[PDB]
């Protein structure tokens, strides 16, 4: 499972849409939308703009 790094502080906009903190590492559940990657934080999922995220292989 790929790891991504939350480059920036991001709060939600809709229900079940990740509210990530900075410097966090995540589980790239789905990178099939060029602008909207679906991440996995702790034991919760959601989506986060893909410009707030980075590659961790």
């Amino acid at each position: 499972k790929e790891l991504v790094l939350v480059l920036y502080d991001y709060q939600e906009k809709s229900p079940r849409e990740v509210t990530v903190k900075k410097g966090d590492i995540l589980t790239l559940l789905n990178s099939t939308n060029k602008d909207w990657w679906k991440v996995e934080v702790d034991d919760r999922q959601g989506f986060i703009p893909a410009a707030y995220l980075k590659k961790l292989d």
